[PDB]
């Protein structure tokens, strides 16, 4: 089972380049070892419109499952959370508790985009490490239920 994916780090510091990337390197190596097969990864400037269009491409792309670093707070350009319920069809709530309980002024979400075998899997990770990692533990082993699920 390859699960075509994408990453999205939102970040204006990444973008410009006077910051490190190191969710990808992270996001990466928390995927290897089913499989995640990365089609896409890419850094863009915080916003809505930014975030949207890097989602709406990875979908259009063919990935299933994308995960999303960065955004989810307060300030104004903060939309990750809003970009990504543009398309969710359902949201799963119950992981977006685990991962608090697990690890609060993340915002970010958890939903799929259908229900059927085309649908994807879009995930709002904090920017930081610890928070990368804290989705991940609660994400990570309901992966293969979610997709059976979808894929029935
Ligand atoms: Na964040």
């Amino acid at each position: 089972m390859h699960i075509k994916s994408a990453i999205i780090v939102v970040s204006d510091r990444i973008s410009t380049g006077t910051r490190e990337n190191k969710a990808l390197p992270l996001l990466q190596r928390l995927m290897s070892d089913y499989s995640y097969e990365l089609i896409s990864e890419v850094v863009v400037p915080e916003g809505y419109d930014t975030v949207v269009e890097a989602i709406a491409t990875a979908l259009k792309q063919g990935a299933r499952f994308i995960i999303t670093a960065g955004g989810t707070g307060i300030r104004a350009k903060n939309q990750t959370p809003e970009a990504t319920a543009s398309f969710i069809h359902t949201r799963c709530e119950g992981l977006e508790q685990q991962i608090l309980i697990h690890g609060g002024l993340s915002r970010g979400i958890v939903g799929v985009t259908g229900r059927d075998d085309h649908a994807a899997l879009i995930v709002n990770a904090p920017s930081s490490s610890g928070g990368i990692t804290d989705t991940w533990a609660v994400i990570s082993p309901v992966i293969p239920n979610i997709f059976e699920g979808l894929d029935a």
